[PDB]
Order: C-alpha cells, then structure tokens, then sequence
C-alpha cells in the first residue's frame, strides 16, 4: 500500500532523528537498543518493498516537516529557520519561459522527482540550455524552469519539477541535465549550458 | 539518569508526531500497532520515573526541534513558520526594567519554568504589576520580565523565564501571577495588574 510507503519514509526520518539525539548521546542505554534494532528492522523492511534509505529518509523529512507545520496545540508548534535565505537567478526572460512549444518527436522521462521533455528529432543544432533556479552558497538547493533553445530561439527540451516525495535536490538536477543533454547529443546536437548553471550546476 | 529524562520527553513528542501522522490515517496497520503498544510503554514509562506527559512532550518537542535546527545535511534541513509573528507589549520604561532591588525577606519559588520572587516583609502597600511580554493573538505566549511596584514606584516582586525543559508557556505565567499576587496578598497588600496583562493575561 501507498501508507506502507508514507510509513516507512516517516520511520525512516524520525529514526535519523534519533541518531541525532544519541549523537548528542543523550540517549539512555534501552533507547540506544531501540535505534539498533530499530535500524536493523528498517534495513530489513526497506530492502523488501525495494526502496534505498536515503531517499526514504528525504521523503520522511517532508513529510513530517507538514506535520510540525500542522498544529496548532498552542505550542507544540515549532518555528524553525535554519535558512541562508536564498538568491535567485534567471537565465529566462519570461517571454521565453511562456513560449508555445511541442515535440515532434516526443521524448519524456522521470528522474529524482523532475519531468525531462526532449524532442527527439532535433538534429545538427546549437542549444543552450537556460534556467531559472535558486542558490545557496555556489551550490543549487533548487529549480524553477528549465528549457532548452536552439541557435534560432526555440524550445526543444525542459526540465521541470514535480510535486512528489522527496523534491528533488541539486543532485536529482544535476543527473537531470545530464540526461537532457546526453540524450540531445545522441541525434547530433551541441549543448552549452549558461554559464550561471556552469557556475552552479556542476 | 538526566539521559532518560531527555530520551522520555524525545520518545513522548516523536510519538505525537505519529500520532500526527496516522490522524492523517496515512499509517498502515503495523505502525498503528507500534502506536498503541509504544503508547503503553509510554504511560508505563512516565508512570515510573514520574513525570506527566504533557509537560514531557513539550520538553521533546523543544530537544527535537533543536536536533531540526542543526544539520546541515544538505536538505534534511527543514524550514517552518507556522507562526503568526508576534506583537510585544512594554509596561516598563527600561529605566524601570533596570532598576536596584533586594528582598528584606526574600522569598524565591520556581515553577513552570519561571522563578517567582517576592520580599516578604511589604505589608499594607498597593501595588501593581507590570509586564513586559509578547502577544499572539489576545492570549500570550510568553514573559519578558514582570515586576511588582508599589505606590512610590518599587520592586517588591518579580517573575522571570528560565532556560529549562520544558519553557514556561500562557499558562505557566498565569498561575505564577496567581502565586506572586496571592502571597503578596497574604500579609496585607493590593495587587493591580497592568491593564495589558488584564487584557492579556487571564
């Protein structure tokens, strides 16, 4: 079911959660047992509906983060900023980022919670790929609108975020360009990315 | 152990979050079984090393929320203000706030995470509380720093907030004027409160 997964993603985060307590090692010994065991149990059970830690962690982590949004019980209600509250950047102007556009060729793939379109005949051009995203430090926490252009400004490929657990990370968008890319240049093609998203991206 | 204080209020406030969640019936049925038999044991818990649970949640809710704060990981860092960011009501001229005092017989009690203290010989004298606070809606939050002044403007009294576990909440504040007045009353005095504070406070 959909809840084992919920389930499994929230057990998963809050038991990081106690790491970190008992990192602080404030843990008494019986608790200290329960993260063991606890940790074997969740290896046993995410190895068995085949999902990888990490991500189930992730996606514990937002899920929880709406319930310590959801009170109000006065307090029980948290505020937390841990925020170097972030610059954007925008590669679009928004006439391009609201353009018409199709595929020819239709090509869509999902990875790490983003929607890349590529048109699959598009041959022997010149793209640049443009982004509208956010930075903290030099290193991106998120994206806005992807699009790729041709030499004539047009509108070959995306790559755009969904709304599923987890988000996707700087990462997930990382590999996401790749794909976009390798993919472009398989039929032949030229990518050179903006220089912000070289400056960031990867 | 101070250990197994910490770890039963963390214990106490992870499971109000997954009570959270399974109220969003999101659990399968497993979990909901860790629900109830973890509440059992929660109850047995407390029971014994003798603390309520309410009071200990709280406590876990602020260890928790602390644990939330520092990471970094990346994003496992969360962000939340559910929090209608507040107003703040000042009685008292900082002239005021700072001023010289003792207790000819001092008198100290400490509840609710708020330290009460009171001179004891003040006899036949009116005074009125004043307080510095903050203000969510009509009901508080929480104290800055209240001071009892009698008719030539003297500290024969004082509440402030301390730094422990649980902090102290609207209602630990209106029982600790309770306490201040009451005894203040108790060899004879008249205690009016600032307006603000009636207004507010309860």
């Amino acid at each position: 079911d959909s809840n084992t997964v919920s389930s499994f993603q929230v057990d998963c985060f809050l038991w990081h959660v106690r790491k970190r307590f008992a990192d602080q090692e404030l843990g008494d010994a019986p608790f200290l047992d329960r993260l063991r065991a606890d940790q074997a149990s969740l290896r046993g059970r995410g190895s068995t509906l085949g999902l990888d830690i990490e991500t189930a962690t992730r996606a514990g982590k937002q899920i929880v983060e709406r319930i310590l949004e959801e009170e109000s019980d006065e307090a029980l209600k948290m505020t937390i900023a841990s925020v170097p509250a972030s610059r954007y950047l925008t590669d679009m102007t928004l006439e391009e980022m609201s353009r018409d556009w199709f595929m020819l060729m239709p090509k869509q793939k999902v990875a790490g919670s983003l929607c890349i379109r590529m048109d699959q005949a598009i041959m022997d051009k010149n793209i640049i790929l443009k982004a509208n995203f956010s930075v903290i430090f030099d290193r991106l926490e998120t994206l806005i609108l992807l699009r790729a252009f041709t030499e004539e400004g047009a509108i070959v490929g995306e790559i755009s975020p969904l709304p599923s657990l987890p988000g996707h990370t700087d990462e997930d968008v990382k590999n996401a360009i790749g794909v976009l890319i390798g993919g472009l240049e398989w039929n032949d093609n030229t990518v050179r990315v903006s220089e912000t998203l070289q400056r960031f991206a990867w």
